[PDB]
């Protein structure tokens, strides 16, 4: 039975009063700003002398202070809104603070480019100044951009091209998501099931091979018939990256994308090489799936078929499960999380009328973490708690140990804590399990995840690498070319096990253009790091646990690889990925001898 927000008992809800007692105070605070003409005159360019470290310190100090208050107000409004998304005051509050953030962003827009255009000498003076010492990394991140930032007129133009260069991605979406017509799948009976992106995903996991097959094949036909247009559009995007890269003084698009986070191209490059050389792991896992499904061959549409075939958990029970499942993370981690889920008011637990869908973690420097759930009682639910509990603890630990400007870990590291928790939970549940059907269920979910988030992403990564390369050398990305490149790749990865269908190599066409600009590899590095940390912890290797914990408390205080190095993961070497592969190998063998 469905209830409105106002009838939900507050023990089921998060407690956001530590931010603001009530909306009146929130509103009161929002007011202090006096919306205007400039709203912060203190932040006008003219008020600062950037050749003077004491002035700059004053600038940073003042903008971090404002920003901090804005975020507090934002989080409060956004969390309130998500309790009931149709509430009119909810909506208006949020729109205010949001407007305020945009003002802030406009008023302070002069800062970044004024800094990136200081001389080298001034740069070094600031990176050396002790009153700026707490803000070194922060400034380091900004000054690093000087060597790839031209005259202000040159930059005015690049910023200008952004608009027209959206076209490739936009056209792609209208075709892919809206206008190209979908076809029909068929089951064994002969019922046709019409298709959509969401249905296609559902049918991938079907139990009826004929549905999986006609669904996959119809998806290929959909794209194949607009193959020249998708090639044009993708060529366009890639040429966009080439345009931006070569005019900002980068030697390739990869370097352009990896610079922000200071990643050596070799890390990207070796990830691809090492992963390809472990293609055999794909071969191993999929044959188990093939033998277990009694199939004479194994098609891409077989990859997500289930091998086996339902309990229900109260919230309480979910917690008890998490609590024992994550115990290798230590008494202290386990209790803090338990306290957050049960007495500290971190969690909004259950569905109510018009509550935001799905799940997340949020909060800001000043709050504890806030987890929005739509708890329904399934095993999937439990793992969502484990996932969100991961982000939450990460954030909690970072806020407790970092100053405001260093506390937010970058995106490159944001999936590690959550993924490690998911994996740990499954690991512990296997150990604890007696049912063999369950064990297969768990092992299967776990390897499907590992294989789709690690191997499949690295495939995308080399593809994205080869096509930017080709473009850089002026080679034009025709459908013929794209489709060969992708075919060879499918081959390097899946050649020893997968039987190809005639259109299988059209996949590159269905992958959305926002999966471009080299971020997809980060899914893989994230899972590699999570699996590495986890493997060390399950084997009590040196003090791996202290290390993971130290990682969580590091926030964004340094470049992501450096943060990881400090924590015993040297992505500059082969060790972390070997530790990941160890974990996977072990799981493939457990599964292999359950058959
Ligand atoms: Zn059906
Ligand atoms: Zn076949
Ligand atoms: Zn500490
Ligand atoms: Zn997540
Ligand atoms: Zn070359
Ligand atoms: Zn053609």
């Amino acid at each position: 039975q469905v209830r409105p927000r106002s009838e939900i008992s507050p023990q089921d809800c998060w407690d956001i009063t530590p931010l603001y007692l009530n909306r009146k105070a929130w509103k009161a605070d929002l007011d202090s700003f006096g919306l205007k003409s400039p709203t912060w005159p203190a932040l006008q360019a003219t008020q600062y002398q950037l050749d003077n470290s004491e002035s700059l310190l004053s600038l940073l100090t003042t903008l971090f202070s404002i920003e901090r208050k804005l975020n507090k107000l934002y989080v409060y409004a956004h969390l309130t809104h998500d309790q009931d998304i149709t509430n009119q005051e909810g909506i208006a509050d949020l729109k205010s603070i949001t407007h305020l953030h945009t003002l802030f962003a406009e008023e302070t827009s002069w800062v970044q480019p004024a800094l990136t255009s200081l001389s080298e000498s001034l740069i070094a003076q600031h990176l050396s100044a002790p009153c700026l010492a707490p803000y070194r990394f922060y400034l380091e991140k900004i000054f690093r951009l000087s060597i790839h930032t031209g005259t202000p007129g040159e930059e005015k133009i690049l910023a200008s091209a952004f608009t027209p260069l959206e076209v490739a991605s936009k056209a792609f979406s209208s075709l892919s998501d809206s206008e190209i017509p979908f076809g029909q799948a068929t089951d064994s009976e002969g019922n046709s099931h019409p298709l959509s992106h969401a249905l296609a995903s559902l049918y991938m996991q079907s139990t009826d091979r004929e549905l999986r097959k006609t669904s996959y094949l119809a998806q290929c036909e959909r794209y194949h018939s607009y193959r020249h247009t998708f090639a044009n559009l993708l060529n366009g995007k890639i040429q966009a990256h080439v345009f931006y890269a070569k005019n900002k003084r980068y030697n390739s698009c990869l370097q352009a994308a990896l610079y922000h986070n200071n990643i050596p191209t070799t890390v990207y490059t070796n990830l691809i090489d090492i992963v390809k050389k472990n293609s055999s792991l794909i071969t191993k896992y999929f044959s188990i799936k093939q033998r277990c499904l009694n199939l004479k061959d194994f098609h891409f549409y077989d990859v997500y078929a289930p091998l086996s075939q339902e309990k229900k958990y109260t919230f309480q029970e979910a917690v008890d499960l998490i609590y024992t499942s994550l115990s290798p993370l230590g008494t202290e981690y386990i209790d803090t999380l338990k306290q957050g889920l049960t007495t500290q008011g971190w969690v909004d637990k259950y569905e109510n009328l018009n509550k935001r869908s799905g799940a997340y973690s949020s909060g800001c420097y000043d709050s504890h973490p806030y987890v929005l759930l739509n708890y329904t009682g399934t095993l999937y639910d439990v793992s969502v708690i484990a996932h969100e509990g991961g982000h939450s603890m990460h954030s909690y630990f970072s806020r407790k140990h970092q100053p405001f400007h260093d506390a937010q870990y970058p995106i490159f590291l944001a999936e590690i804590a959550s993924t490690l928790n998911e994996m740990l939970l499954m690991d512990s549940m296997l150990k604890e399990s007696d049912s063999k059907e369950e064990k297969i269920t768990i092992l299967t979910r776990c390897l499907d995840t590992i294989f789709s988030t690690l191997f499949r992403q690295v495939l995308f990564a080399s593809f994205e690498y080869d096509i930017h390369h080709a473009a850089e050398h002026g080679v034009p990305l025709t459908e013929e070319y794209l489709s060969s490149t992708y075919k060879n790749l499918q081959n390097e990865f899946y050649g020893e096990i997968i039987t190809f269908d005639v259109l299988s190599n059209i996949e590159w066409a269905r992958i959305p253009h926002f999966y471009y600009n080299f971020y997809v590899y980060q899914y893989a590095t994230g899972i590699i790091a999570a699996l590495c940390f986890l493997e060390k912890i399950l084997n009590n290797e040196d003090n791996a646990l202290n290390s993971y914990l130290n990682f969580l408390k590091s926030g964004g205080s340094d470049f992501p690889l450096e943060i990881l190095k400090k924590s015993g993961l040297d992505m500059g070497t082969v060790e972390p990925i070997q530790k990941a592969f160890c974990f996977i190998e072990k799981k493939i063998q457990e599964l292999s001898s359950l058959i």
